[PDB]
C-alpha cells in the first residue's frame, strides 16, 4: 500500500530516523546501506548513500529498483544561500538545479544536462505536507530552489558565482538534483527536506562541523513527522 | 561464463555496434535503452546511457543489477587535452578522475569525492588486451588518465583550468568516472575506449558536430575487435 524510501548522505544524517524503526532489517549492496521497516505506522527504508551526485544516483536507483517506493524523501545539511536562513532551519525543496553543469556551448541553459529537464520539480502535494508539519513542529523552515554540485560552497567566491547564475536559489548541497535526475528517470514523487549546518561561505567548514548535529535534529524531526502524515 | 557490458551516452555511438548484435532483444528500464544479443560469438548488452554523471550512474546501476556482467565497456566521443591527439584518435582510460569535484574545504585531493578514492582505476588486463587490438587494427591510440565533468569543455578558458589542475591528463568527456565510480563500488572491472571527436577548445562544439561519426567508427571498430578477443 505505502512505502517510503529516505535517503541521507551521511550516517549522521540517518542514525536519529534509524533508531527510531521498528521491525529493522539492514541490507548492503555496492556501498549502500538499506535499513527496513516502521516509521510512525508507515513502512520506510532509509538509505545511507554517500557523498555526491554518483553515489546519490547510485543509492536512489537501487532504493528505487529494490523497494519499489511510492515517494522519496532527501534529508540532511546544506549551505545556506538565502541570507535570512540560520543554521538550523529547515529545507524544503521546490524545484532543484544543477549549479556545475555547463553545457551551454550547445545552447542548452546553464545548468542544464544535455537532453534533460533544466529543473526537477518536487512532488506539490508533498510540499504542501510537509509546510503543515514543520509549522505545527513549530520550526523555523523555508521553500525555494536548492542547487546541486560536487563540490563543497565553502568560500564567498563560490557563493557568488552561484548567486549570480541563480539570484533565487536558496541553499546548495551535494545529492538533491542528482536523486530528482534518478527519480525523474524512474517517475517516483520526490522532496527534499534537509536543514542548514553552514551559510555556504569562508566559514562553512568550521560551520559544518559544528552544526552538522543540530542540523540533523531539525531535519530529522521534520521527516519524522511528514511520514507520520503520508 | 562471459557477459561484456558497453555503455555509450548517444545513439549515435552505440548504433554501429547494436547493428552487429544477433539474437537482439531490446529492453526498456527508466530512460536507459538496453540491447542484448550475441557479438563476435560474445555475450554483450549494449547500453545507451545518456549524458553526463547521474545518467551513466543509473545506466551503469541497472546494467550491473540486471545483467551481471563481468566486465564493462564505456565508449563514446571526448576532448583531447594532449596536443599529440587528432580526431579519431583512439582514448584509451589508464585511471579516470573528475575535474570538477571540489572538497578541497574539508581536505580532500582536488577531484575527489568526499570518502572516495581520488581516481578510479582500469583493469589492467583489459588495458593490455586493448592494447593489441588497437595496433592490429592499425588505428592511432594512446593510453592514459582521463576527467570528466558535468560539463561541455568548449573554450579554452576551461581546457586551461582542466590542464593546470591535471597536467597529465589526455582527454575530458562525461560520463567515464560516473562509470568507473559505479563499477568500484560494485567491484567490477571496465575499461573506457573512445575516440576524438574535438580538441575541447573554443572550436570543440562545431569539432564535436562535424566529428561524431568518424570516432563512432574508430571506437567502435576497437570496441568490436577488443570484444572478440575476451
Ligand atoms: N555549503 C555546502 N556546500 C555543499 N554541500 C554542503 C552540505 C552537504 O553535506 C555534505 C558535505 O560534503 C554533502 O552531502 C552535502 O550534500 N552541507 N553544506 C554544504
Ligand atoms: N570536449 C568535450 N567536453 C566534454 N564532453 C565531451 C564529449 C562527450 O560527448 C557528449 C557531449 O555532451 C558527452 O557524452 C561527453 O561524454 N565529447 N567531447 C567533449
Amino acid at each position: 500500500a505505502m512505502m517510503i524510501g529516505i535517503i541521507g548522505a551521511m550516517e549522521e544524517e540517518v542514525t536519529i530516523l534509524k533508531n527510531k524503526l521498528t521491525q529493522l532489517s539492514e541490507i548492503s549492496v555496492a556501498h549502500v546501506k538499506f535499513y527496513t521497516g516502521i516509521l510512525k505506522d508507515r513502512e520506510v527504508v532509509i538509505t545511507q548513500s554517500g557523498i555526491g551526485k554518483v553515489n546519490a544516483a547510485i543509492s536512489t536507483t537501487l532504493l528505487i529498483n529494490k523497494f519499489k517506493p511510492d515517494v522519496i524523501i532527501n534529508t540532511g545539511s546544506a549551505g545556506a544561500l538565502d541570507e535570512s536562513l540560520n543554521v538550523g532551519d529547515v529545507l524544503i525543496s521546490d524545484d532543484v538545479k544543477y549549479h556545475d553543469a555547463d553545457a551551454t556551448a550547445f545552447g542548452y541553459e546553464y545548468g542544464q544536462i544535455p537532453q534533460m529537464p533544466v529543473a526537477f520539480q518536487s512532488s506539490k502535494p508533498l510540499i504542501e505536507k510537509v509546510s503543515q508539519v514543520v509549522q505545527q513542529q513549530q520550526l523555523t523552515a523555508k521553500v525555494g530552489l536548492i542547487v546541486s554540485g560536487d563540490s563543497f560552497i565553502g568560500s564567498v567566491e563560490q557563493r557568488q558565482k552561484i548567486k549570480k547564475a541563480f539570484p533565487n536559489a536558496m541553499a546548495v548541497e551535494m545529492e538533491a538534483t542528482a536523486i530528482a535526475q534518478t527519480c525523474y528517470q524512474f517517475n517516483v514523487p520526490f522532496v527534499v527536506v534537509r536543514a542548514v549546518s553552514d551559510l555556504a561561505n569562508g566559514e562553512a567548514e568550521m560551520s559544518f562541523e559544528a552544526f552538522l548535529e543540530k542540523a540533523a535534529v531539525s531535519s530529522s524531526q521534520t521527516v519524522e513527522a511528514l511520514v507520520s502524515q503520508l
